[PDB]
Formats: structure tokens, C-alpha cells, sequence
């Protein structure tokens, strides 16, 4: 599988510390031909940041609206994500789902609109605490994932996200290992549902807190095919996060 | 007051029909120190369309976060927008209340952040057709507007916008008379809960249907300020609306 290394700035930036952090980003000399390396900006920030981050690098947006053009007021269409050449969308982020009420299906009429418009969608789910000290998180991953796997036409353009909700924000920390265990049976819902090439195929990050200490020991399990970074990819050292994938 | 015109292109537009309707709207030749005339494109589209605008025009957002900077995945905070130098930020909009279930607290907790960071805003609100077959429309407004008004200081800034949902796609139609009488119900309430002067300099805009063959009836009531227009502001055209406030 080719590793793919994502920078999920979330809500954060000024044009003066994106000048920065993109600078010292194109510093790091990688070939995108060998992984995947994509930042995602706050909407309003995608043009400075594409414009400053060489060709190498890949951008999306860490949202899309599930409706088309439209009178959809504050919503950004996957059909001018298309017209702008934005590669890539987050979809299914837990922040969109806590906040924001984003449901199972609003995740996959978001994919549906995202392929349509030959966007590549970075796709999010995971379960909370309670659910896993409940021994529900393969019940859980599972309900989540048959929520928009069967759209997905071809298994380079999704890329799928663990994200241990049971060890965001809780005081609990998840192990390598224990998010191995999540992503082979991740892997073994997709062979179920979509064949096993396809399963060996896709790409599935790992979503839990990334830093520079403790991904090389996720990356290099079996099924983890790389990353989904929030803080620590609001660093210069995010670059040694991407050498841990290269 | 100043005359305020804003155009809420909601989610539409191609790099290409930006390019031509901006440059369409610079010829148009007003004096942005008597009538205000703001654009709100996409967010992704902003920085083409602030770039391709004259600075008569000023510009803005479609929605603001509620929270600030940090973990909030495709969210755009007060303080980004302010650090870009965006001007305004449309908040409430009945389709964010609608699709997004956007509650009368989160329109002031957006409302506060703008403030806070020095932005101007466009608060939206409006009684919808049960409300009013209920004889409901002062009691629905009062407390839409209670929600947040106490957090205006300068009454420049925060410029109100009445939307009739009882006449949009209800088949019902608002005539110019009843905006008016509307508007001059929500200046009231404003007279009562802050002060008759701050009543006096806030702006009312009407944020039902405004085309080139009503804006004129709209503007010359007393208490109509000028409008928020959607699909109008996404033509040519847009600048005759434009004229009938000037
Ligand atoms: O990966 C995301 O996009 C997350 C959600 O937590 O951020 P962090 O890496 O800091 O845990
Ligand atoms: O966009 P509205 O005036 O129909």
C-alpha cells in the first residue's frame, strides 16, 4: 500500500505561521509518487497554502457539503471543490459529528457528492469510551463503515480513518497494538463487504494522537498505512512525521 | 443610515462566472463612503473574489464559527477571519437554521466571537408561516432578537436582517408594505431592550426575495435599510439593485 501522511490543521492558522510552516515544509525533499502527503487548511486559507506548498505536496479541505450548488448558505459544494482542483475532502470527522451533528448517513451522502465530482475522500469514524469499555467498538466500526463502503468505486481515491474517540480527550492512551487489532478488522470489513483485493488495497491512517515520538511505532504495524495528525502537523517537525512514512 | 446591499451568493459560482460577474459589478461606479455594498462569496472562493472586487466593495463570510482557534474540523473562527482582514460574517441565515439546526445560542455565541474580534455581522432571523397564520410574528422576533442584542455595542456594526420564511417557498409573497411594518417592529424591540438612539443607527435590512422590479418599493419604506439578496446577486443585473439605493 502507498503510506499516506495527513496534516488536519483543524481551525488554526494565520497567513503569517502558514508562510512559515510551509516553508520549512518544502524544505523536506520526498516523492509524492512513493506517498502521499496532503494538508488540509482551513477553507479560507486553502489558496495561500496551496500557492506556498510546492507541487509535491497534495491539499484538500476538512469538510464538503452533502448538497450540491445551491441555497445552502456557509456550505462549500463538492462541485466547486471540483472547479477549484481541491484533490481531496475530510468526511466523518468526529469534531463534525460531536459539534455538528454529522450522522452516519450525512457521512455518506457527503462521499456520494465527493466521488461524483472525482474527489478523493479521507473518510472518519471510531468509537467513543463508553462503547469500548462496553466491548462495542467492533459492533460500532462496523455499523460505521456499512454506513458509505459499498459507494466506494475505486480503493486509491478512499482512504479510511481510525479514530480511538476512547482515547481522545479521555486520559486513556491507545497502543500500536491495539490499533493494529482495530485495523485488521477494519481491513476484514472491507474484504467482507467489498472483496479482498479491495481491502488490501485501501489505505487505512490511523487517527488517534500522532506526534514524532510514537509514529514510527504505528506506521510500522501491519495494517495502519499512516496518519491523520492534527497538533503535531502545526509544527516544523511534522516533517519528521512524514520520514517516518518514506 | 447608511444604505446597506448585500449580496449572498449562498453556494454558487465557478472561478470563470466570479471573474465575469465581479468585473460586471466594478463598473458599476458608487461611493462606498455613502452606501455600503458588501459580497458574500464561499469561503473558498473568497480570496479570488476579494482580489478581483475594487475596495468599494467590501466583503465577507457566509458563516462564522461559534468557537475560536483549535480542534474544530471545518471551522472557520472569528479570529482567522479577522487575522485575513474579512470585514463581515453572515450569522443565522434561516438555512443554517434549518439544514444545520443552528439555535438562537449559537447565533450568539457567534455574535460574540465577531465581536470580540472585531468583525462586522449580518444577524439573520425571521418568523416562519405557522408562526405567523398564529398571529405569532412580534413574539417570535422578540425573542430571536433577545438572544443576542444585548452583546451590540457599536450600532454601526451589527446590521439585522428580517427573513419572511412565511413567504419564502410557502407560495406567499411579502408585500413591501408588510416588510415594512415588519422592520419597523424590529426596530421597536430594539428601541426597548438597548436604547433609542442605538434603535435609530442599527441597520434593517429586508432578507426576502429582492430582484431589479421590487428593490426600489423596498428601499423607499422607511424602515428598510436595504437588503441581503440572494439569488438576484448572482447576476449581472445585481447593480440595478445596487442603483435603487443609491
Ligand atoms: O487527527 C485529527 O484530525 C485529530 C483528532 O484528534 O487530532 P490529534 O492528532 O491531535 O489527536
Ligand atoms: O434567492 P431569492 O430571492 O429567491
Amino acid at each position: 500500500r502507498k503510506y499516506f501522511v495527513a496534516a488536519n490543521w483543524k481551525c488554526n492558522g494565520t497567513l503569517e505561521s502558514i508562510k512559515s510552516l510551509t516553508n520549512s515544509f518544502n524544505n523536506l525533499d520526498f516523492d509524492p509518487s512513493k506517498l502521499d502527503v496532503v494538508v488540509f487548511p482551513v477553507s479560507v486559507h486553502y489558496d495561500h497554502t496551496r500557492k506556498l506548498l510546492q507541487s509535491k505536496f497534495s491539499t484538500g479541505i476538512q469538510n464538503v457539503s452533502k448538497f450540491g450548488n445551491g441555497s445552502y448558505t456557509g456550505e462549500v459544494s463538492a462541485e466547486i471543490a471540483k472547479d477549484l482542483n481541491i484533490e481531496y475532502v475530510i468526511i466523518g470527522h468526529f469534531e463534525r459529528r460531536k459539534y455538528f451533528h454529522e450522522t452516519d448517513e450525512d457521512v455518506r451522502e457527503k462521499l456520494q457528492a465527493s466521488l461524483k465530482n472525482n474527489l478523493k475522500a479521507v473518510v472518519c469514524f471510531g468509537e467513543s469510551l463508553e462503547q469500548r469499555e462496553q466491548n462495542k467498538t467492533i459492533e460500532v466500526i462496523t455499523k460505521q463503515v456499512k454506513a458509505f463502503v459499498d459507494l466506494i468505486d475505486n480503493f486509491d481515491n478512499v482512504i479510511l480513518v481510525y479514530e480511538p474517540l476512547w482515547a481522545i480527550g479521555t486520559g486513556k492512551t491507545a497502543t500500536p497494538e491495539q490499533a493494529q487489532l482495530v485495523h485488521k478488522e477494519i481491513r476484514k470489513i472491507v474484504k467482507d463487504t467489498c472483496g479482498e483485493k479491495q481491502a488490501n488495497q485501501i489505505r487505512i491512517l490511523y487517527g488517534g494522537s500522532v506526534n514524532t515520538e510514537n509514529c514510527s511505532s504505528l506506521i510500522q504495524q501491519e495494517d495502519i498505512d499512516g496518519f491523520l495528525v492534527g497538533n503535531a502537523s502545526l509544527k516544523e517537525s511534522f516533517v519528521d512525521i512524514i520520514k517516518s512514512a518514506m
